[PDB]
Parts: C-alpha cells; structure tokens; sequence
C-alpha cells in the first residue's frame, strides 16, 4: 500500500541523480516538502473528456493524498534509521493537496464573479452603477486592479495595498508572468506569485492593468491631464519605483484608503446582484502562494549546489521559482495541460516613455527602472494586442478618447485582428476553464453586462 506509493519517489530520486542508483536507501534518501512537491509535479500532476475528466480528476486527487500519506510514512521509517534529512514541512503538503481540491472541486461545481465583475468594469456606459463612486473609466479600472490582485493574488487589502512599481518584474523562466517577489522577516521568508495574461482580455490582470496605468500617466486628452509616466533619471536602485503605488488614490504617493475601498465593492457587488462579504475580498486568505524560509529558498534554488541533478527545479516544476502547479490554479489555468499581434508602427505611439528612455543613456538608468521599463513593455504589448477586442465591445472607452485611435492605423489594426470573426456566433478569444462551452457563446457572454 505505502510502498507501492513510496517506491516511485525512490525510483524519480535515481532518475533525477539525486541518489546514486545501485532497495530502500533508509539513510542517505533526502526527503523534503520541496523534493516530494517537485516529485508529484513531474509525475502526477503534469498529466498532459467530459465523464472520463472528471473520473480521472478524483483519481488524481485521492492519489495525490495517498502518495504524501505514504512518503510521510516512508519519512518516519527513514527516521528510525538515523537519517537525518527526511523532516516533512507538512503544512507546504496541505497546501498543496489543498489547492488540488480547489481546483477540481470548482472544475466539479461547473458565472465567477472574476468574469461578472471585470466585463462590468470595462464598460464604459455603466449608469446604474455610481456616478458618485465611478465616474471615470479610469476610476472603475483602478478599482479591477484591486479586485483582479485579490481574485489572482489571494492578497488581503492590507497586502495589496503595499504593492508598489517596483515590486513587480517580468519572470526570467515564464516572460510572460509578472513575479511579485515578497521579502518578510521573522530566519527571512521568500512569497512569489505570478499574474498571467488571460486569453479573456476583460479578465487579463496584464490588460486591465496596462489600461488603469494608461489612464493613469495619461489622462484624457482633451479632458484631463494625467500624473505623466514615473521620473525614471530620478530612481537610485528603487528609491523612487518603491514609493510610487500599484494603484494611486487621492494623492500620487498613496495607495486608495481601505474605507473608500470597502464602499467601492459594496457598490460593484450590489451592482452585478453578486452575494459580498467583505472579509472574503479584504481579510488575509486561506489559499496562498507559499512562503519559504531563506535557507531553504537559497539553498534548493541554485543549481550550482547540485550539479549532479538531471533536471533542476527551476526547468519545469518551479519556473521562476514558483511551484508550476500554484501559478496555473492561482491564475485559473489548469496544471494537468497571437494571430495578429501589433505592428511596431503602433507599439510606438502609446508609452512612448518607454522608448525615449531607451534610445537615451539607458545604460545611466538604475536596474530597477531598466526592470520596470521591460516590465511595462510587455504590458504595453498585452494592451495594445487585445485593444482590438476591447475596441469591439466598448469603443467609447476613455482610452480611445486620444484622437490617435481614430487614425488610419489603428483603426485598420482593429478592423484586421476582429473582422474575421465578426460574423460567427462564437467568441475569438476563450474564457476560463469549464466556462467556454457556456460564455465564448456572443449572446450568452454579452448577458454578463447588467446595462447594454
């Protein structure tokens, strides 16, 4: 029972080189939190059908509590011969097991409010919604930052609320994932996690951000002026990007106060007839991005203390060093596994920051603004290839009120991405998992608006 579990650890162990390969090693076997989460994800969890998913799903999960129950129990029989690196972090194991519930129970289960809300915040044309509260495209964006870093980020408002420009940069593994590296002390403790972009351009963490900081640093043009994109010749190694928030509030160095917030998701619930409890959008969370202990963080993670590994934990089951499995559910992708993308002539007239900074003495600049300039290119990218479908459904956003949209280029960029589906009944773009069956569907999907 145990053994048929436990031996498949022993043999990944020799076929990973992280033992010698001649029996149960009793002394000399290494096992960890890390080693036995790295061992499920290269096996079980990356397995890359309707009744059959399901089935094979519950199955995963059992076996997934089966195999930690056995290699606990491999543990204490290691222990009884003396071996002194078999202790078992177990409370990282139920996290594990209980992120694996989550996601098969709510695949099980099957609108998530992560959909409802976003669509309804995107939309610029929302009159029964707070014309004290929401006014601006700009103020209902700033508010989907917040909720979309809760929704992805299992963050309490306090948390989110510390985030500042210079926390985020793009991974080195995944260049598509934004890395908050979280450093805490009391021994030092390390938390990463990761924003993904969503297929689903209302829904992409990525766009809604890249937009709120458009507005943000931009205005509208023949309406408001913006804050302007961040002084980059004034940061000295993140003095200046560690002060300046995610989100800004009242004043440009200040993150919205938690009171103003509080009343800002009553509103948005009672507008989309979501139930609300404040506690589950503003208190700390029961699943999280795991937190790990500075020896362990150094010391697994570095691939020159282990030369003899076959595959080191970075390649594939901790890209970026964040366990493959926490950053797919976390962002709604499963673990078990751009046709038109946008002309150069076009990347250039939004941001344009970012290339001046460029062609300069980028090299003078420190390396947290060069980190924050190719972080805010890859959301400039995202921004720009998915404003063809926000065109479609809001084409009086607050952002295309810069009389550039209306040129001959973008609008030829924006009919080329969309017309080859402007006559199916079907959405481009896909959902979420266990959703696209129901909401890539055109009438189904734009149901999701309260108005319009």
């Amino acid at each position: 029972q145990y053994k048929t579990y436990y031996t498949k650890y022993i043999q990944w162990c020799q076929l990973n080189q992280i033992i010698p390969t001649p029996s149960v090693p009793y002394k000399d076997l290494p096992i960890s939190a890390e080693l036995i989460h790295w061992f499920l994800l290269d096996t079980l969890i990356t397995d890359d059908e309707d009744l059959d998913e399901e089935e094979e799903n519950s199955f995963k999960i059992a076996t997934l509590k089966k195999i930690i129950g056995s290699l606990n129990f491999l543990s204490k029989l290691c222990k009884v011969h003396e071996n002194p690196n078999a202790n078992i972090d177990t409370k990282y194991l139920e996290s594990v097991t209980k992120l694996h519930t989550h996601w098969i129970d709510s695949q099980k289960a099957i609108c998530p409010p992560l959909l409802k809300v976003s669509l309804n915040l995107w939309n610029p044309e929302t009159n029964h919604l707070s014309e004290k509260f929401f006014k601006t495209c700009s103020e209902k964006l700033r508010f989907l930052v917040d909720f979309q870093l809760r929704s992805y980020l299992n963050l309490s408002f306090e948390e989110r609320s510390k985030i500042r420009f210079g926390s985020l940069k793009l991974g080195k593994r995944d260049r598509d994932a934004i890395i908050y590296h979280k450093v805490t002390h009391s021994p030092g403790h390390h938390q990463l996690l990761a924003l993904l972009p969503q297929d689903c351009p209302f829904i992409c963490p990525q766009t809604t951000l890249a937009a709120y900081l458009y507005l943000r640093f931009y205005g509208i043009p023949s309406v408001s002026k913006g804050d302007g994109f961040p002084n980059l010749n004034a940061d000295e190694n993140g003095s200046l990007l560690q002060d300046i928030p995610i989100l800004r509030g009242k004043s440009l160095t200040t993150y919205p106060r938690e009171e103003t917030f509080s009343n800002y998701y009553t509103t948005v619930f009672r507008y989309c007839h979501l139930p609300y409890k404040r506690r589950e959008y503003f208190n700390k969370c029961n699943l999280v991005y795991p937190t790990w202990d500075e020896d362990t963080f150094r010391t697994f993670f570095n691939e020159e203390n282990h030369g003899n590994w076959l595959e080191q934990p970075e390649a594939f089951a901790f890209p970026d060093k964040i366990p493959f499995d926490f950053k797919k559910i976390m962002n709604f992708k499963s673990p078990y596994t751009d046709p038109f993308p946008p002309p150069k002539d076009l990347l250039v007239q939004i941001f344009p920051e970012i290339d001046e900074y460029k062609r300069h003495d980028y090299e003078g600049l420190s390396q947290n603004s060069r980190d924050f300039l190719d972080l805010m290119e890859v959301l400039r990218e995202r921004f720009l290839s998915n404003l063809p479908w926000i065109y479609k459904f809001f084409p009086n956003h607050d952002i295309f009120q810069d009389p550039i949209f209306g040129n001959s280029d973008f609008q030829s960029y924006f009919n080329d991405k969309t017309i080859h589906s402007k006559g199916s009944p079907i959405l481009s773009f896909d959902i979420l998992p266990g959703f696209n069956k129901i909401y890539k569907n055109k009438t189904n999907f734009y149901s999701l608006l309260i108005e319009r």
